[PDB]
């Protein structure tokens, strides 16, 4: 729970809780996602945000997720101490980037890593806008000046166009609804719930024999508190790959589209 | 994260996480419920468990029968909350687990909980009366004198809960658990039932009142592939009667009561 020596990144340690683990006695993908969100919120708070800046609050602007990419090598067990390091970076006028590094506190080894793309949006009109110079200045003094990427790769999985799932979907999970636990302090559906909804259409047999290694997820539209989501999946592929689609049950309005990679246990 | 000086209770501190808070910027009832479960699991682990040597041999496990939680002040995001838990025996009826919620800064009691646990065979799901051999290995970790978080004889935690009669005033149907709701043994987490109970409370009541008390009976377990209907009726401060039942046959899984205060 502290900024690093240069104040250009934040570090936090977590002990994995009993209710945070799944069938394999290891932290669920949603627990990891929540832990990334927690270390990110505290980083924004430790430098004077609320993650809006002074100019963003004046112009009724907020940061919204556009893409999420998480890769796990080892899921921490119940009781294990995991340490996460996060940092923000500017992507010119497209928006901002937030990266994460997951580590084992005992061995120091990197057991996972994440990256997210954030676009600026007017709170009310919901219209995405390009980042102005005045706002870009207010967050550049908290970002590393040299590019520091959790996924440095010359042609990585985090920056690839995701196709649209064509009907009929191989697998599906219908009538998914958020509850009050899924909503945040601003009554909006938590970004992590969409990850959990995406994986609900993965069959229970794949979950019992494989471990989720990678998950890329695009956030096309928000699901309202009183909305109902349909989760769709199709095997595309020792490794399994799937195409995903979250859409509103009625009109079929797309809210999310993603991909997952799984490996044998 | 340590047993107290006498080793007859466990204490643990928690910093309230950003995703654990609701609209009012304070910890949700399910976050508190999860924090009670966490401190309870660690207490069982710190003493060698929550099944025991003879319980494993007989294919026996502890199941919740009743939950009673009272909150006076919900902790804010960033606040440090300290919980103290302890186990006690209830003859051969079962076991009891109590909790005390406190503010780490002021030391004030901001909440308290109590739960009744029944002995069940994991396979046949039959309730077994607790034997003398298992009560001996459980008594060495319990206070010998009765220590009750709700000492009031015949209070809100020990009262018969009636069955909600149709038509329910409010309802929330088609509730389903996801993988996040299942525990390491693939069973639906006890806290999900609390959240499902409160889903039938209207959004207007939540926006103007705070949940002060919640008593909840656990009649039957909801399977991974099951669908629940949540029912509520105002009986009254606001009071409600609750009923969780399976969507199809209407099989009762839970019944409870909630008390709310104006903000
Ligand atoms: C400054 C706040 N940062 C975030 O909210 N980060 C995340 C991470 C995930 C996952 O969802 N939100
Ligand atoms: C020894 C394990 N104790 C519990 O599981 N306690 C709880 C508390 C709540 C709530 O649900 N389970």
């Amino acid at each position: 729970g502290s900024l690093t020596e240069d104040g250009l990144s934040y570090k936090e340690k977590f002990v994995v809780r009993s209710y945070e683990v799944g069938s394999n006695k290891t932290a669920t993908v949603e627990t990891i996602a929540n832990l990334l969100q927690e270390v990110g919120c505290n980083h924004a708070q430790s430098v004077g945000f609320s993650a809006t800046t002074t100019t963003m609050r004046k112009l009724h602007l907020i940061w919204v997720t556009a893409r999420m990419h998480i890769e796990i090598y080892k899921y921490p067990a119940w009781g294990d101490v995991v340490e996460i390091e996060t940092w923000c970076q500017s992507e010119g006028r497209i928006g901002t980037r937030r990266d994460w590094i997951l580590k084992d506190s005992v061995t120091g080894e990197v057991t996972g890593r994440a990256t997210s793309k954030w676009v600026m949006m007017n709170q009310d009109t919901r219209r995405l806008q390009k980042v102005s110079d005045d706002v870009r200045d207010e967050y550049l003094v908290f970002c590393p000046q040299e590019p520091r990427l959790a996924f440095p790769e010359e042609n990585n999985r985090s920056l690839k166009k995701i196709p649209k799932l064509e009907d009929p979907a191989q697998y599906s999970m219908i009538g998914l609804k958020p509850r009050r636990a899924d909503l945040d302090m601003n009554q909006h559906v938590n970004n992590v719930t969409y990850i959990g909804w995406v994986l609900e259409s993965i069959p229970q047999e794949i979950v019992d024999t494989h471990e989720l290694q990678v998950i890329t997820l695009d956030y096309r539209r928000e699901c309202q508190q009183d909305d109902v989501v349909d989760s769709l999946t199709t095997t595309t592929s020792n490794d399994s790959q799937f195409l995903h689609l979250l859409r509103l049950s009625g009109d079929g309005q797309e809210i999310n589209r993603g991909t997952t990679l799984w490996r044998k246990k």
